């Protein structure tokens, strides 16, 4: 079929706050989203995937984890996870800096993705076209914070977690997955897919 553009598939196919904190970041980084495409819809992927993980996930009256998906949280329930990817590089150390006078947990060398309040520790998200165990231990080895947990989501199921613990159930998890192959669907009926995969 014919080939799409790139930036049209991410316009068209991610919420427009997503593609904008993408675009932002990307712009302030001198990199531009009208040229460095399959990077665009990357960091668009991998936010979407911080937004999804942390998607209806509450700490109850009680202190335990539920899962709300509903209109309505309850209003004494909290959230369970602070997102930290997507923020400006200001805020984003400003919130790690404040989770960690309230927790006490030590603070990491490189912004990691969220915090979850229930586990007590920061989660680094990856989101990868290559083989999960290659990418695990590159991201393993970047940060070593060896407190943050680190979580890495392939467009083909496969998944890789710090100590085989996955912290979120499988319904969730599968919602990811789910739309990790919706994505990797539409670029490849829009002929996108091969340049994407291969630009990892
Ligand atoms: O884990 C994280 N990953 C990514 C990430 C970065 C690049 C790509 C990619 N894919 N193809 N080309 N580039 C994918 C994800 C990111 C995004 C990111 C990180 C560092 C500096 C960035 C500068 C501007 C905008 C986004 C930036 C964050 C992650 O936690
Ligand atoms: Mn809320
Ligand atoms: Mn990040
Ligand atoms: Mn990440």
């Amino acid at each position: 079929g014919p080939l799409g553009s790139m930036e049209d598939f991410v316009r068209q196919c991610f919420n427009p706050m997503i593609v904008e904190l993408a675009e932002k970041a990307m712009k302030e980084y001198g990199e531009d989203p009208k040229i460095e495409t399959n990077k665009f819809a990357a960091i668009c992927t991998h936010l979407e995937v911080c937004f999804m993980y942390s998607d209806f996930h509450f700490i109850d009256e009680r202190g335990e984890s539920i899962i709300v998906e509903s209109g309505d949280p309850n209003a004494l329930l909290k959230h369970r996870f602070e997102i930290i990817e997507g923020r400006d590089r200001i805020m984003a150390w400003t919130v790690v800096n404040s989770i960690c006078n309230t927790t006490g947990v030590e603070k990491p060398k490189f912004l990691p993705d969220l915090y979850d309040y229930k586990e007590n520790r920061f989660i680094e998200i990856g989101v990868t076209r290559r083989e999960v165990h290659i990418y695990y231990l590159e991201k393993a080895n970047k940060i070593k914070s060896e407190k943050t947990h680190i979580h890495i989501f392939s467009f083909t199921g496969e998944e890789m977690a710090t100590k085989a613990d996955y912290t979120l159930d499988e319904e969730s998890r599968a919602r990811i997955k789910t739309r990790l192959f919706t994505i990797r669907q539409e670029m490849a009926s829009r002929s996108l897919w091969d340049s994407f995969r291969q630009s990892e």
